[PDB]
C-alpha cells in the first residue's frame, strides 16, 4: 500500500540528445495528452495510498506516467524519440494490465492513446 520512490527525471551519467522529433514530442504529442479531459489521472504516478490502490506497486513494477515524461523532456533526458515513446507505451500498457477493461481509467487511457497514436503518425523525419 505504499509509494516507491518515484520514477528519475534526471540522471546527469544518463547519455542524451535534442533532436527535433523529441521537440515534437514536448510541443506537441505531451502537450496535446496533458490538456485532455481525461488527462487528470495520468499526470502524476499513481498514488496508492490516496486512491485506496493498495495492491498497485504489487503488481505494477515499471511505473510510468505523464507527470515524469513531462520533465523528462524539459529536462532533455532523452537519447532518442523512441526511448519517450516507450515511456508513453509503459503507462499505457500498465493501465490495461492493472485495470479491467471498461473500467473508466481505461475509456481515459483509451482516448488518450488514440490521440497519442494520430500525433505519433505525425512525427517528423529526423532533421
Ligand atoms: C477515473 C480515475 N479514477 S481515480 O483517480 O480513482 C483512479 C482509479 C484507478 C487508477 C487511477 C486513478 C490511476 N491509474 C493510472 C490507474 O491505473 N488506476
Ligand atoms: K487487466
Amino acid at each position: 500500500s505504499m509509494n516507491p520512490p518515484p520514477p528519475e527525471t534526471s540522471n546527469p551519467n544518463k547519455p542524451k540528445r535534442e533532436t527535433n522529433q523529441l521537440q515534437y514530442l514536448l510541443r506537441v504529442v505531451l502537450k496535446t495528452l496533458w490538456k485532455h479531459q481525461f488527462a487528470w489521472p495520468f499526470q502524476q504516478p499513481v498514488d496508492a495510498v490516496k486512491l485506496n490502490l493498495p495492491d498497485y506497486y504489487k503488481i505494477i513494477k515499471t511505473p510510468m506516467d505523464m507527470g515524469t515524461i513531462k520533465k523528462r523532456l524539459e529536462n532533455n533526458y532523452y537519447w532518442n524519440a523512441q526511448e519517450c515513446i516507450q515511456d508513453f507505451n509503459t503507462m499505457f500498457t500498465n493501465c490495461y494490465i492493472y485495470n479491467k477493461p471498461g473500467d473508466d481509467i481505461v475509456l481515459m487511457a483509451e482516448a488518450l492513446e488514440k490521440l497519442f497514436l494520430q500525433k505519433i503518425n505525425e512525427l517528423p523525419t529526423e532533421e
